[PDB]
DNA sequence: ATTCTCACACT
DNA sequence: AGTGTGAG
C-alpha cells in the first residue's frame, strides 16, 4: 500500500553503441568518440556520444560536422548501411550478450536495445534466508549510492559515497527480514553481481538503479551514471521528488506532463500530492490521474514484464527535402530494398525464437504532412520473401497516389515503414 | 536534414 | 482497423 512489495531494478548500458565499437576498435576506448550514420550529409548524424565528448558539449542528434567544431579531436565510428540504409545488426547481437546474462538472476523485460528492467522481489528472498542474518559489508556493495544519504552533523565524490553507505549500513535492521529497505539493500547487492558479471563476460559497463517500481528505478539509474548504481528507497522520494522537475518522470516527458505543469501551475513531482486524486482524474482521465496522484508518493504498480523479444520487427527510411520519392519505379525500388532488410531479419527471428509473423503493416509520409506517419494500411505476411511483400506493401498504398500520371507519384513520399506484426507459434 | 525503432492508449 | 503519444 506504500510500494514497497518489489524489487525492481533498471539496468542501462554507457553510451551503448560507443562500448561496442569501443571494444572492437580499442584505439578509441578513453576518447572522444561518437557513432555516426549516413556520412554524406553534415557528415554523418550522431546516434551515441562517449562521455569523453560530452564533456565538450557533443549531444545525440548534432550533426558530427557540428560535433567537429565543438570537440576537434572527436573519434567517429560509422554505422555498417546495408541496402542504402542504417544497419544496426551489431548493437542488437550485443545487445542480446547482455540480456542473456542478466537473464541468468532474474527474469527480464527488455525496455529498449540497451536497458532492462529487472523484478528482485523473489531472489532477494532467496538470499535473505541464505544470509542468515549477518550483516551486510560495504565490500558487497563497491559502487552503490545511496541516494539522499549521507546528510546531518570530503570534499571527492568517492568519499561522498562510501558515507553515505556507511550510514545507510548502520541503520539496517538486518533481523527484520521483511523490512523494505534490507530488501533494497539485497535486490543492489545482486545487482552489484549482475554488473560485474556483464563487464567481465563482454566488457561493457553500465549503470542501475534499484527501487519498489519501475519508474523510480529509471529515475535512480540516471542519479550516478555511468559505471554506478543508485539505491532508492521509499524513505527517500519525498526529498527526491521536492525538486524532481515533472518532465524527468517516465511518460511525463511530453505533452502530458506538459498539460500537468500549465494545468496544476506547477514545476516539481511533490508539489502533486496537495491534489486528491479524484482532482487529478477530473483534470487528466480516471487512468491518468490516479496515476500521478500514486506516482507522486513514490508508488507504481506498472510491473516487469516477462519479455525479452520485440513484439513488431519494423523497417522504416526517411527521405527528407529534394530526396523525396517521386516516380514509381522509385517507390517500387526502396520498398523491395525495405522488404529485403525485413526478409534478413523476420528468417532469423524465425530460426532463433520459434515464430513467424502473420500480418504486414506498410505506412508512408507525404511532402507536407505534419506527423510521423500520413497513413497506417495492413495485410497479409504470409511468406517471408521480399519480392512478395514489396508487391504486397505497394498494393496497398498504390492509391494513395494523388497524381493522374502512372509513372509519377505526388505527393511525393518523405518516409516509407514496413513493419511486420502478430506473430504466432511455430 | 537526424533518423529509426518499439510499445501502448484510444477509437 | 487506423491514429496518436512516449521513449530510447
Ligand atoms: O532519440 C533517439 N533517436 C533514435 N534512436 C535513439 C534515440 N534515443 C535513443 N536511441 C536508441 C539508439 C541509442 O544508441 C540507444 C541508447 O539510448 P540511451 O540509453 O538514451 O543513450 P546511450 O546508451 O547511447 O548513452 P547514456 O545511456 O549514457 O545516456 O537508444
Ligand atoms: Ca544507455
Amino acid at each position: 500500500a506504500t510500494g514497497q512489495d518489489r524489487v525492481v531494478a533498471l539496468v542501462d548500458m554507457d553510451c551503448f553503441f560507443v562500448q561496442v565499437e569501443q571494444r572492437q576498435n580499442p584505439h578509441l576506448r578513453n576518447k572522444p568518440c561518437a557513432v555516426v550514420q549516413y556520412k554524406s550529409w553534415k557528415g554523418g548524424g550522431i546516434i551515441a556520444v562517449s562521455y569523453e565528448a560530452r564533456a565538450f558539449g557533443v549531444t545525440r542528434s548534432m550533426w558530427a560536422d557540428d560535433a567537429k567544431k565543438l570537440c576537434p579531436d572527436l573519434l567517429l565510428a560509422q554505422v555498417r548501411e546495408s541496402r542504402g540504409k542504417a544497419n544496426l545488426t551489431k548493437y542488437r547481437e550485443a545487445s542480446v550478450e547482455v540480456m542473456e546474462i542478466m537473464s541468468r538472476f532474474a527474469v527480464i523485460e527488455r525496455a529498449s536495445i540497451d536497458e532492462a528492467y529487472v523484478d528482485l522481489t523473489s531472489a532477494v528472498q532467496e538470499r535473505l534466508q541464505k544470509l542468515q542474518g549477518q550483516p551486510i559489508s560495504a565490500d558487497l556493495l563497491p559502487s552503490t549510492y545511496i541516494e539522499g544519504l549521507p546528510q546531518g552533523p570530503t570534499v571527492q565524490k568517492e568519499g561522498m559515497r562510501k558515507q553515505g553507505l556507511f550510514q545507510w549500513l548502520d541503520s539496517l535492521q538486518i533481523d527484520n527480514l521483511t523490512s523494505p529497505d534490507l530488501q533494497l539493500t539485497v535486490g543492489a547487492v545482486i545487482v552489484e553481481e549482475m554488473r560485474a558479471a556483464i563487464e567481465r563476460e563482454t566488457g561493457f559497463q553500465c549503470s542501475a538503479g534499484i527501487s519498489h517500481n519501475k519508474v523510480l528505478a529509471k529515475l535512480a539509474c540516471g542519479l550516478n551514471k555511468p559505471n554506478r548504481q543508485t539505491l532508492v528507497s521509499h524513505g527517500s522520494v519525498p526529498q527526491l521528488f521536492s525538486q524532481m522537475p515533472i518532465r524527468k518522470i517516465r511518460s511525463l516527458g511530453g505533452k502530458l506532463g506538459a498539460s500537468v505543469i500549465e494545468i496544476l501551475g506547477i514545476e516539481y513531482m511533490g508539489e502533486l500530492t496537495q491534489f486528491t486524486e479524484s482532482q487529478l482524474q477530473s483534470h487528466f482521465g480516471e487512468k491518468n490521474g490516479s496515476w500521478l496522484y500514486a506516482m507522486c508518493r513514490g508508488i507504481e504498480h506498472d510491473p516487469v514484464k516477462p519479455r525479452q523479444l520485440p513484439k513488431t520487427i519494423g523497417c522504416s527510411k526517411n527521405f527528407p527535402g529534394k530526396t523525396a520519392l517521386a516516380t514509381r519505379e522509385q517507390v517500387q525500388w526502396w520498398l523491395l530494398q525495405l522488404a529485403q532488410e525485413l526478409e534478413e531479419r523476420l528468417t532469423k527471428d524465425r530460426n532463433d525464437n520459434d515464430r513467424v509473423a502473420t500480418q504486414l503493416v506498410v505506412s508512408i509520409r507525404v511532402q507536407g504532412d505534419k506527423r510521423l506517419s500520413s497513413l497506417r494500411r495492413c495485410c497479409a505476411l504470409t511468406r517471408y520473401d521480399a519480392h512478395k511483400m514489396s508487391h504486397d506493401a505497394f498494393t496497398v498504398i498504390k492509391n494513395c497516389n494523388t497524381s493522374g500520371i502512372q509513372t509519377e507519384w505526388s505527393p511525393p513520399l518523405t518516409m516509407l515503414f514496413l513493419c511486420a506484426t502478430k506473430f504466432s507459434a511455430s
